[PDB]
Order: structure tokens, then sequence, then C-alpha cells
């Protein structure tokens, strides 16, 4: 509270480490559904159903331009990618499986890096 602070957790490496994680995700073989924004002209249903589209390119641009105030807002956008994928795609489709695999991959790198 006022003039009473918890000890300072060192955040100075967070940007670099989120960038490394994101590089790892961009280079995964199963990243292909997630590399660019879903084309809203060519994918019926996507625009109306998925209220907050998110993709790795958009996260990379946000990361590069200071639009994440902290590492939790970065993790929220990554998880949004996989949450959107589960909303729109059957678990037993190639895209649906890709999204599960990517989520698993991310969450391990997240825990190993920060927890």
């Amino acid at each position: 509270s006022m003039s009473v602070k918890k000890p300072k957790r060192d955040d100075s490496k967070d940007l670099a480490l989120c960038s490394m994680i994101l590089t790892e995700m961009e280079t995964h073989e199963d990243a292909w559904p997630f590399l660019l924004p879903v084309n809203l002209k060519l994918v019926p249903g996507y625009k109306k159903v998925i209220k907050k589209p998110m993709d790795f390119s958009t996260i990379r641009e946000k990361l590069s331009s200071g639009q994440y105030p902290n590492l939790e807002t970065f993790a929220l956008d990554v998880r949004l990618v996989f949450d959107n994928c589960e909303t729109f795609n059957e678990d037993d489709s190639d895209i649906g499986r890709a999204g599960h695999n990517m989520r698993k991959y991310f969450e391990k790198k997240w825990t190993d890096t920060f927890k």
C-alpha cells in the first residue's frame, strides 16, 4: 500500500526473454497456422465468431514497438492465439492439433523461463 512495497522482482530481461520464446514459437514446424492474421475475406465465419483475432506476426510487431506493458500482457496474447484456434477448429483437425501442440510448447518454455 502507500509507502509499503513488496521486494523488486527483476524484470529487466523480460523483453529479451519474451522475444526468444516468440522466436522459438515462430520456428516450430506446427506454427504455420499462426504466423499471419487469418484472412477475414477468405475464411467464412472468422470475422463474426472470433472477437479478438491474434497471430504471431501481430504479437512480434507489438513486442517490437513497446505495446506490451509487462510479461503477463504478452502471455495473454499468446494464449489468445490458441484459445481462438480451439474456438474455431475441431481438436481432430490438423490446425486443431497444431494449436494444442503449440500451447503445450509455449507453456513449458514459459514455466521454465519465468517460474
